RNA sequence: GGGCUUCACGGAUGAAGCCC
RNA sequence: GGGCUUCACGGAUGAAGCCC
């Protein structure tokens, strides 16, 4: 794992075309923007494994 | 971009083979987690433009 | 402008509630 | 566990400083 410390406001990056941003916090809460192409997807934990149902 | 707001501890996957935790906030910063194969890369917004140099 | 919480298979720098 | 700041091309659940 290739951990980070990013500032808000900044972003992070991977592959060649993805981009995580992060756009601040939110108490206990953080909200990331996660920016890739519809050639790919994205979910969150909570989700992902409630599409075998 | 897909912004979401997860709590620290929850995480986010990506790409199918890539998950994004968030293993915590520091103030006026976050902690993120980045786990892709070395496959693929993974560099910050700040240091993408330092390899250009 | 600041603090806390909740909703969100949502692709949008998402949304709602409480307090100053 | 909580608050603030600084250093890290680093694939590591990174690092350092101040306070309870």
């Amino acid at each position: 794992m290739l951990i980070l410390t990013r500032k808000v406001g900044e972003s992070i990056n991977i592959g060649d075309d993805i981009t995580i941003t992060i756009l601040g916090v939110s108490g206990q809460q953080v909200r990331i923007g996660i920016n890739a192409p519809k050639d790919v997807a994205v979910h969150r934990e909570e989700i992902y494994q409630r599409i075998q149902a």
